[PDB]
């Protein structure tokens, strides 16, 4: 099939998605609604059931509504089965209706639906040419206290009605006991509990199999993709080895949520995104275009750098999911401000690089604050609005248009408050130019293009006040003028000739497990695909077209390849790097050192024999190492994915700056266990 079949998993970038709170969108079928006090049909109280489920989406689905919109997957509340408690907060009752509450990852919300209901879901979604997303929320089950038992559920966990443990007397240590965090560092949100949310503790090999398993059961009930919550509150190397396990099995796009504030930038957070398997919702984009659409604390050039530098700092920047708003944020519109506002960050958004996601209710204009306020139920399915039509109208470039979804991002013109962007990929080109300025037209000269000569209309059809662009010779636009709050696209399109690889899935797996290449001028003939430099033809590439091509990975050592192409004529493609091959299938292995005394400034880091260690590179050594919470400094530890079953040698290092320290003596050694967990203690060697 081509990149922008509904069948492709392991690509969104030609996909809008839509993000539903089940709860809140549509309510098929009564006969499934909570009862009493947790049930709320009026939804006037927004933190108990309003009745929303599986088959409420199948009839908007059906009836027209997202496929109108030009929307191509949806992501929606974690299907698992939620605590049946009824929580009062002070004073107030709260409820589940959110699913972020697990009590048994093996079964789904009776609110939502049965299996049957969950299995029709994904047949009338994929009948449409929608892919199905679902949230997993693997850090926690529920809210708990140790000493209240009788508070809430206890945290209480079942594998598939059977109970494997509560948060009081676990003897089997299946959570965390380290108190609550204060988010004060890293480590220390990660190792304690999220308020009061019982947080799992993936180091107990009963747990960690068990998430492992739970994951494959959706895996095999259809799910396109994977919304990974909390992933700034897990262990990263955990995570790294459940990524594994879902690449290694059924792979399916999957991006995390790692909260950023306004103006914050971190570097723990790119290296998440390069590293563990997974992609990122898109923070850093969505705060900084709030700032300058919504609040405008921050204009046209601060846009213009988080654009230049997340391209930098992303490996895959087309794998990280933008957005203006979801559940964690005020709805970007408010009561008394201007449409315009709302729709030109739609515009801005759906043309940019990444994977849109668009929050529920959106395109009607919601407004509301913080949680609950922001939400409420869809007040209503009317395809009148301009919101809806933006979408409608742009939504399907990303199939049509590979710029749109895996072109480069090229500033073209700028200032305060405009500004004019360039994507380009292959022979095809898209031109957007945004006027935030809701009061002052803007005179626009100068403007150069990659557009070949000729006139464009904007595709927005005028919508939002765009004009038509006039491109001579070189591509220079000649001077017009760009209407206050204007908002227009111009572009095109032809077949592209040479092999070009806009976008690779899964990036990281182990020999043998078949990845898909995206791009175009593949040819229909099969070619050869590299991978660093080995050669992969014939029928290990299990298929070839234009637009996309299988392969298995060879067995080549562990390690970070890049990847091209050559069609059978033998003209290479451009090169696409990071693949991760890994070692094998993984398991996460807690190291532990101690009395690794360090100077302010220095940390302690770990490096060894396998490609998961890095393969004795200092520069690629894993750290630095925890030390505060589960062990204290002089004393460090990590989690770690490694390949299962091996035999693997290691070492630890300080490292400051980039001069390095090796721990002396003999590189100690160690069997990876064949499943489950492990803890490995030692000494540091001087
Ligand atoms: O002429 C090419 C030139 O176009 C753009 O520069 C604009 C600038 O952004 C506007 O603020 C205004 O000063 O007009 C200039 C064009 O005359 C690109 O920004 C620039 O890099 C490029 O060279
Ligand atoms: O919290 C981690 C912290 O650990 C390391 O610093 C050690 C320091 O080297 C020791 O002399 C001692 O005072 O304890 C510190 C840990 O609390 C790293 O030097 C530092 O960068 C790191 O954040
Ligand atoms: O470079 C590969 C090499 O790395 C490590 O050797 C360290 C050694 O442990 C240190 O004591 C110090 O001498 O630096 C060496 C780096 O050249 C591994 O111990 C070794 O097995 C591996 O071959
Ligand atoms: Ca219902
Ligand atoms: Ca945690």
């Amino acid at each position: 099939a081509p990149d922008t079949s509904v069948s492709n998993k392991q690509n969104f970038s030609t996909d809008v998605i839509y993000q539903i709170f089940t709860d809140r969108f549509s309510d098929g079928n009564p006969a499934n609604n909570p009862t009493g006090a947790a049930f709320d049909g009026t939804c006037t109280n927004l933190r108990l059931y309003c009745g929303g489920d599986w088959q409420g989406i199948i009839n908007k689905i059906n009836d027209g509504y997202l496929t109108g919109m030009g929307v191509t997957a949806i992501w929606i509340s974690q299907p698992v089965e939620n605590i049946y408690s009824i929580i009062n907060y002070s004073g107030v009752n709260n409820t589940a209706y959110h699913g972020y509450w697990a009590r048994d990852f093996k079964k789904t919300n009776p609110a939502y639906g049965t299996i049957a209901d969950f299995q029709n879901l994904i047949a009338a979604a994929h009948a449409k040419n929608i892919k199905v997303i679902i949230d997993f929320a693997p850090n926690h089950t529920s809210p708990a206290s140790s000493d209240q038992p009788s508070f809430a559920e206890n945290g209480r966990l079942y594998d598939n009605g059977t109970l494997l443990g509560g948060y009081t007397n676990d003897t089997q240590n299946l959570f965390h006991h380290n108190g609550g965090t204060d988010f004060s560092t890293t480590e220390n949100g990660i190792y304690k509990n999220l308020f009061d949310l019982a947080d799992l503790n993936h180091n107990n090999s009963t747990v960690d199999v068990y998430l492992k398993d739970a994951i494959k059961m959706w895996l095999d009930l259809g799910i396109d993709g994977i919304r990974m919550d909390a992933v700034k509150h897990m262990p990263f190397g955990w995570q790294k080895s459940f990524m594994a396990a879902v690449n290694n099995y059924k792979p399916v796009f999957t991006f995390g949520e790692w909260f950023l504030g306004v103006n914050e930038v971190s570097p723990e957070n790119h290296k998440f995104a390069n590293e563990s398997g997974m992609s990122l919702l898109d923070f850093r984009f969505a705060q900084k275009v709030r700032q300058v659409f919504r609040d405008n604390t921050d204009n046209m050039y601060g846009l213009k750098a988080m654009l230049e530098g997340s391209a930098a700092d992303y490996a895959q920047v087309d794998d990280q999911v933008t957005f203006i708003d979801n559940h964690d944020m005020e709805r970007f519109h408010a009561s008394n401000a201007n449409r315009r506002k709302l729709e030109q960050a739609l515009a801005f958004t759906l043309t940019s690089r990444g994977v849109p996601a668009i929050y529920y209710g959106t395109e009607q204009y919601m407004s509301g604050g913080t949680d609950p306020d922001n939400r409420a139920r869809i007040p209503s399915f009317s395809t009148s609005t301009t919101a809806y039509q933006v979408i409608q109208k742009l939504a399907p470039l990303r199939k049509c248009n590979p710029a749109i979804a895996y072109g480069s991002t090229q500033e073209r013109w700028i200032n305060n408050d405009v500004l004019i962007y360039e994507r380009k990929f292959g022979s095809n080109v898209a031109v957007v130019a945004v006027n935030r300025n809701l009061n002052a037209p803007a005179s626009i000269s100068g403007l150069v293009t990659s557009l070949p000569q000729g006139s464009y209309n904007d595709v927005l059809g005028g919508l939002l006040n765009g004009n038509t662009l006039s491109v001579g010779s070189g591509g220079a636009a000649s001077n017009f003028t760009l209407a206050a709050g204007g908002t227009a696209v111009w572009q095109y399109t032809a077949a592209t000739a040479t092999p070009t690889i806009g976008h690779v899935g899964p990036m990281m797996a182990k020999p043998g497990v078949t990845i898909t290449i995206d791009g175009r001028g593949f040819g229909s003939s099969k070619g050869t695909v590299y991978f660093g430099t080995t050669a992969v033809s014939g029928a290990d590439i299990t298929s070839w077209e234009d637009t996309q091509i299988k392969v298995k990975i060879p067995a080549v050592a562990g390690g970070n390849y890049n990847i091209k192409v050559a069609n059978a004529a033998g003209t290479a493609s451009n090169v696409y790097d990071n693949f991760e091959v890994l070692s094998g299938d993984q398991v996460s292995v807690r190291f532990v050192v101690n009395n690794a005394t360090t100077a302010l400034g220095q940390n302690v880091y770990l490096t060894g024999s396998v490609s998961e260690l890095g393969n004795w590179d200092p520069a690629k050594a894993i750290g630095p190492m925890y030390n505060q919470v589960v062990y204290q400094y002089p004393n460090w530890y990590y989690d770690v994915s490694v390949p299962a079953g091996k035999t693997i040698e290691f070492k630890f290092l300080k490292k400051q700056g980039s001069t390095v320290t090796w721990e002396g003596g003999s590189n100690h050694t160690f069997t990876a266990p064949s499943s489950g967990t492990a803890t490995i203690n030692v000494n540091w060697q001087p």
